[PDB]
């Protein structure tokens, strides 16, 4: 996360870290006891069991409980940058309670307004390329940016209907590498996207782009 702060605790009680071969990668969503979402390519064909989530903690390496991965199933339409969600089942069921508990959706069929508040997070870097990465969970809040308005900068084929944007024009505030597969939130804390992709991280004029939950919603409730 880039122009970020520090995450309270029970922000995002369905945040977790997801590790790959022990070092910080992606974040995900905690859907229920054995399920997480995540971005498809922080796990398409990758070795599964070079993964681990943890729920429950503002850190990515201690506290709150652990689990390795039982399968992961990406999008039945992922392509590219397209459809970029993934279920995971867990090996190891989480239980809500305390700092821990499940995401709510948005509704299936919506698409966030431009211009609503969204906050997005995760333990990725804090400047584009960066190689070291926070401790704890940072957080920023951005605007949504009209899906013409994210067509005008990536151009109309590179935004689909399975994709929201959000940013500010004058950068300085997204997501960024190692945040991909994390949480954005509209205002009331309902899970609206996972972070994909974007033209570098904070950069003026190049929003983020968030694969939509609003959109993806017969995936999700399908196999969660």
């Amino acid at each position: 996360i880039v122009g970020g702060t520090s995450a309270s605790a029970g922000d995002f009680p369905f945040i977790v870290s997801i590790s790959r071969n022990g070092g910080p990668w992606c974040g995900g969503s905690l859907l229920n006891a054995n399920t997480v979402l995540t971005a498809a390519h922080c796990v398409s064909g990758y070795a599964q069991s070079g993964f681990q989530i943890r729920a429950g903690s503002l850190s990515r390496t201690s506290g709150g409980i652990t689990s390795s991965l039982s399968s992961v199933r990406v999008h039945p339409s992922y392509s590219g940058n397209n459809n970029d969600l993934a279920i995971l089942k867990l090996s190891t069921s989480i239980p809500s309670g305390g700092n821990i508990g499940y995401a709510r959706l948005a509704a299936s069929g919506s698409d966030p307004v431009a211009g609503s508040s969204a906050t997005v997070a995760g333990w990725g870097a804090t400047s584009e390329g960066g190689s070291s990465t926070p401790v704890n969970l940072l957080k920023v809040t951005v605007p949504i940016v009209s899906r013409a308005t994210c067509r005008a900068q990536y151009g109309t084929s590179a935004i689909t209907n399975q994709m929201f944007c959000a940013g500010v024009s004058s950068g300085g505030k997204d997501s960024c590498q190692g945040d991909s597969g994390g949480p954005i939130v509209d205002s009331s804390n309902t899970l609206i996207g996972a972070v994909s992709w974007g033209n570098g991280c904070a950069r003026p004029n190049y929003s983020g782009v968030y694969a939509s939950v609003g959109a993806l919603r017969s995936f999700i409730d399908t196999y969660a």
